[PDB]
């Protein structure tokens, strides 16, 4: 792989790929992603993360906005509660590898010049574009305010205000990137995560949903929630099992198993280890017992750091 | 009349009459309105100005906001072309007979403390509710933009920022001015001038549809504007030209028509005057007549005062 493939392996979508060409030629190049601070943080944001340490390794320098105003208008509490969970957040992400430079929105958002492009995006914004931007990330609520509408105009501002080059995050925020590149003078090439599946198999794996596997979950808190996880027999479509598989374990994987069972089975890929459980040549016990070992082993590295501190 | 009768003199509501009796026995007391800046300044801006003469001939100290911002965010136009028609407001304003302090809302919608309340009253303002309190005010737009409910939160962090004990303005201003008093830690008292109608009687007068009077238009304008306008022969409702022998004619009129047709007519009040006007005891040309040679004494003095600049 060069450059390119390392960057695009395991991303959904790539905006474009032609201007990710140019920005790999430059000495400088920024890449940013913001995190509303949560008060756990997940295989979700260890994915992203994870890309954010691609990029690193490819010459960009990254930037890790801890928002705080944006996770106050989209109702997450108070502000000073907020940025103490955000500095939460900059301990993990540095304990996961990722040596960035981590700063908090309201360091900029409070400017006159920031503040007056706000206005003057929201000139050019209608509420029927800014409202289906937010669809997969403003907070549900049955009365939307209009704090869920200026989100997205801070969002495209900050890139404007801070210059980036590129832009990462799920694939949730396709649509907010999309009004980016049409309302900004400087288009930002735009690069889309993944959204992983929950553990339940019902939706995405979210911090206020209740199915997700933390980066410092302990490894028998792991086995548990592995063993009560989504993983149908032959279907690889909406398996989190498998998501975990392919987004995060390292091949050849050694799957572990009984003789009776057939034995132990060396998979040299993730595209071997589908075809094995898509015609049900791999049980998910066996696929459960695999993923959730080596995840451990992937995450004790970071719990350890965390647990070093108390 | 005392002074709460004065101030109440020819407005549709107070909000409320207990409240403004609180603020008349205060010794400091201020009184605010905004305008967009317009290119023509008719007897609606007059209608509201002469209410503010009436606060500030009761003690109040006046302020008016050449609302910048407010005119670019509702597509007026930029910024540099608004603040120099807004200046132009100022002099007609001054010449109105109007002495208060002229201030532009960009002069303190820029601080960071103001910025931030922003923020806040967004979480606290529904969609719906913002949306609602612009019906009456925002510009025609197929495809309403974000700017549109910007505005609502913007007047009413400007009254809490500023502290003004009374907010002026017609009755259009009216649902923000209710959400102003929920939202902010201090009611602040709403006083409502009438809505004029337009010179054809269809929609308010308003200084983009070409139904109004300027205060500087010529004697000859407007006579020929009156002329043609919406009076029917005891319509009073929707009567354009007895809503200006109402609020702008002073009492005794003496009404001036031909010996052939009744000789001259003096009548004490407006009171009066709907009554010989309902029973078509007053023709519609004699109240035209008597009206327009009355509103050309009462703006000759503006008329004049902006004249002398050239
Ligand atoms: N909307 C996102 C949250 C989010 C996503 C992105 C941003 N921030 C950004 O886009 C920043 C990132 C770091 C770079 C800063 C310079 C400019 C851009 C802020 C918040 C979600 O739903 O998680
Ligand atoms: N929305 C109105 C325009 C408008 C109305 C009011 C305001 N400004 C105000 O409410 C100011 C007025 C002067 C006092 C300043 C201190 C605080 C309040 C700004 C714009 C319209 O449609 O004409």
């Amino acid at each position: 792989m060069d450059e390119f493939e390392m960057i695009k392996r395991n991303t959904s979508e790539i905006i474009s790929e032609e201007e990710l060409r140019e920005v790999l030629k430059k000495d400088e190049k920024s890449a940013g992603i913001g995190f509303e601070p949560s008060g756990k943080i997940h295989l979700g944001h260890y994915l992203q993360i994870k890309k954010m340490i691609d990029l690193q390794n490819a010459g960009f320098d990254i930037i890790i906005e801890l928002a705080d105003l944006h996770a106050y208008l989209n109702q997450k509490g108070e502000l000073d509660e907020i940025r103490k969970i955000g500095d939460y957040n900059k301990k993990v992400f540095e304990a996961m590898g990722l040596k960035a430079k981590y700063v908090y929105g309201s360091e900029w958002m409070l400017d006159k010049d920031y503040t007056l492009n706000v206005y003057r995006l929201a000139l050019k914004t209608t509420l029927k574009r800014a409202r289906r931007s937010m669809e997969l990330i403003a907070r549900e609520d049955e009365n939307p305010k209009v704090a869920e509408v200026i989100y997205p105009i801070m969002q495209v501002n900050s890139i404007h205000y801070k210059g980036v080059d590129v832009a990462v995050g799920g694939m949730e925020q396709r649509k907010i990137h999309m009004l980016a590149r049409e309302l900004l003078p400087k288009k930002v090439v735009c690069i889309h995560n993944p959204v992983l599946t929950g553990l339940d198999g019902e939706g995405k794996m979210s911090s206020s949903k209740g199915n997700f596997i933390a980066v410092d979950d302990s490894p028998e808190e792991i086995r548990a929630k592995i063993k009560k996880a989504y993983c149908p027999a032959g279907v690889v479509e909406g398996n989190p099992i498998m998501e975990i598989a392919k987004y995060f374990l390292e091949y050849p994987l050694t799957i572990k198993r009984p003789e009776k069972f057939g034995g132990d089975l060396t998979v040299n890929s993730y595209e071997e280890l589908e075809s094995l459980f898509k015609n049900k040549e791999l049980h998910p016990m066996d696929l459960k017992n695999a993923v959730a070992e080596e995840l451990i082993k992937i995450l004790e590295p970071i719990r350890k750091r965390l647990l070093e501190h108390h």
